[PDB]
């Protein structure tokens, strides 16, 4: 049964996420009608029962399209530098594999910043960091860390351009509007819904003491 | 429940399409067994209830493989040139967002020509025009308009080659066999099932007055 | 209903495969929780009822991730070198198409070697041969044959690197550990779970008469 009533509406990550090893920021949402499942299944292979695994961390004011996925569990027990990539350690039904060593290796957390737009069916590899403000094109295969405000696409994903000038990006990284009190975001809404980064920064300087 | 009985058979677009904002030509079909849904769900985010949206237009004698998708609704309410890509205007459950502006922007219709082969899990971005005779490889991410008779593939999709010489393409674009009366298509079937473009054009000149 | 109980466990190919035109080696498995179906549906368009079609052959000690697919049935009745790519021969419901010729062309078997790791949602095109020891990255679109021990990724897929030196690859191709009696694999398990290719080859020379 589809978790979603409509392709024209998602649901807050904070409302649907049940895996303890996913941490999500305010207002971020997943719109998953075309793939049926809620967001937890987007975090593939993420054990929910222990601290000693790579975690998935998502910032605030993120938009995540249908069927995006975040590949967890590191190398999933496969070490291609070993003679075989086959996970003998994980097939203990076979007594002949009893002397196997565990190939599992962590990749580090997957960290998605604030104000990140993730297109439908993008797939983020293990251990990837995505900076604030990035745009991940639909169907991107994200194999490398993504700089703040980068627009990327492709398989493998490559940076196409940045959303703003370096000077504007510096202003945004300084003001961190995604952490403002809600009443300031409410007041700033006309500027947030605009290309006027300099004006948004001017408001930040006005209210921030 | 799967809309399709078999992976070895599709169904005519004209028989399955119910969205009023999808227009389809004769004999074009969708073979969707491996993704379950009928063709309407291939047109993602396509509002069915109004005239003032981008429409999906598909020509005649097109073949569409399983899970191909056509991304509609323009930018879906996200403007990356604005300070935030987050669609505040669409989260009016939050009163703090009441002053938001609508970021929505149309992309233009998605237009698929005649005699177009679309491979399984190709994904066509908003506003894309695909010329007559094109071949869209499986898993293509189509980010730019496609020339008539181009064979393309990849993510992002790139033109690999064309199906015919420029001279042969000129003959095909002149004769427009996909608009012939059915009795002419019936008579031309041996030539249509052949590489004899010059002969097909000769038949067109014979019957077209 | 999901064929799989868990994303953390697959099932042996030998246990789940029912299509007579799929041949699989020992211990190879498919972990398909995120796409629901058992492995047979991974082999798209593979007729089960006759000898005169391209077959899917998979070696031993292969690991196949969720939603990987192997596109069978050659050109599926579409010949882009003909005037139309539309499969008139397959729409005999329309009497006007009765003079159509069958465009179907075989591509040759799809052959996956031993000790091959196939990432989730990789898609292998018709007729492709993948050498022993290869690693197929997640979401690869595999359009060309893959050399033994190549690590590939992308759409279209490209070779990134090889797993071992040419000298080490030569040792592995000579010893063919994937065909050893199980008692030798059991004894060699510490070396198989290691980067010590030279030591594994030394054990092979010790026991092989
Ligand atoms: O969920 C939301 N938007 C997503 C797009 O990110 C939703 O799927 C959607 C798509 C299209 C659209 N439209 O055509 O205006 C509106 C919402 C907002 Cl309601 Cl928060
Ligand atoms: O036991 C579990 N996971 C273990 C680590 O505790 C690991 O992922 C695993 C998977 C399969 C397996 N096996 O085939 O027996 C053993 C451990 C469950 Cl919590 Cl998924
Ligand atoms: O994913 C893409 N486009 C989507 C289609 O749903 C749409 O055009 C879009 C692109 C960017 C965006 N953003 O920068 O926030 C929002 C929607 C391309 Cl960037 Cl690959
Ligand atoms: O406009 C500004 N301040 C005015 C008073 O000069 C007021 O405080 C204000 C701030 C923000 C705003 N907004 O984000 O829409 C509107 C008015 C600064 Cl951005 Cl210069
Ligand atoms: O639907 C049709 N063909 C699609 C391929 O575009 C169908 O999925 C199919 C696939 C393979 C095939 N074969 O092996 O001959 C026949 C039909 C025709 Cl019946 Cl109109
Ligand atoms: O009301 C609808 N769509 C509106 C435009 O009329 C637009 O897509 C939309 C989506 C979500 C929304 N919201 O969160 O309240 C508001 C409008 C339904 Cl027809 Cl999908
Ligand atoms: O999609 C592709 N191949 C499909 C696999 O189902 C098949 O080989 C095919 C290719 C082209 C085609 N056509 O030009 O009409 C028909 C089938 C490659 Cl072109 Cl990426
Ligand atoms: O073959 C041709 N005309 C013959 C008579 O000369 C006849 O009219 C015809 C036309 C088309 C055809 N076909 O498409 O198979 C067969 C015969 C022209 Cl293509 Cl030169
Ligand atoms: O099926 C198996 N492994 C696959 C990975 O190839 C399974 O999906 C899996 C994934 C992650 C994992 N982990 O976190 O350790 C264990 C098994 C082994 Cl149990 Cl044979
Ligand atoms: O009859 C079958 N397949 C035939 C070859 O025997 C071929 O794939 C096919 C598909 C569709 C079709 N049709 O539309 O009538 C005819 C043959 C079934 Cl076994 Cl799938
Ligand atoms: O598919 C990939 N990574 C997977 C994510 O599940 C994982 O990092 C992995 C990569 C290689 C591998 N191997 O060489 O056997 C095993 C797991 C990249 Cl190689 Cl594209
Ligand atoms: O270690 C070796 N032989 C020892 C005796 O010298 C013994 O036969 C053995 C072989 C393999 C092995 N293993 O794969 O772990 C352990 C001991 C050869 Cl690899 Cl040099």
């Amino acid at each position: 049964k589809n978790y979603f009533n409509s392709p024209f509406k998602g649901e807050l990550l904070s409302e649907q996420v049940k895996n303890p090893n996913i941490r999500v920021g305010r207002y971020s949402y997943y719109s998953g009608y075309y793939h049926g499942h809620s967001f937890d299944e987007c975090a593939r292979y993420l054990l929910p029962d222990r601290e000693d695994v790579d975690k998935l961390i998502i910032g605030s004011f993120c938009s995540i399209g249908s069927g995006a996925s975040f590949i967890m569990a590191g190398n999933q027990g496969h070490q291609h530098d070993w003679a075989s990539s086959f996970p003998f350690f994980y097939m203990q039904e076979e007594p002949a594999f009893s002397r196997a060593l565990d190939a599992f290796q962590r990749a580090g957390d997957t960290v998605i910043g604030n104000d990140v737009w993730i297109g439908s069916e993008a797939m983020i590899m293990p251990g990837i960091k995505i900076g604030d403000g990035a745009v991940i094109g639909s169907r991107s295969l994200v194999t490398k860390d993504v700089e703040p405000y980068a627009i990327i696409g492709g398989n493998p994903a490559k940076q196409i351009k940045k959303r703003f000038s370096d000077e504007e990006i510096s202003l945004l990284m300084e003001m961190e509007w995604w952490n403002w009190p809600l009443d300031k975001i409410k007041t700033a809404m006309p500027l947030l819904c605009s290309s006027n980064i300099f004006g948004l920064h001017k408001y930040w300087r006005e209210f921030a003491v």
